């Protein structure tokens, strides 16, 4: 939603479409995808980077590197 309520990161989009691609594919990541977006709805913290996702042992140092990866590729390129 357009609401800017809650400072939800660009990280909740990704684990997201990710997850919702995943569902559509068949993708076993669905469920690691699940468990971190879960965790950061839950979590009342704008996770900015994977260093902060790295704390949180429902996303998994996998899922916090990944983020932080596409994080720097966002801010690179424009979009993605």
């Amino acid at each position: 939603r357009p609401l800017p309520v809650c400072p939800n990161p660009l990280f909740v989009r990704w684990l997201t479409e990710w997850r919702d691609e995943a569902a559509s594919r068949g993708r076993h990541t669905r469920f690691v995808f699940q468990k971190a977006l879960r965790s950061l709805q839950r979590y009342p913290l704008p996770l900015r980077s994977g260093k902060e996702a790295k704390i949180l042992q429902h996303f998994g140092d996998r899922l916090c590197r990944m983020l932080d990866e596409k994080l720097k590729q966002h801010l690179a390129s424009g979009g993605d």
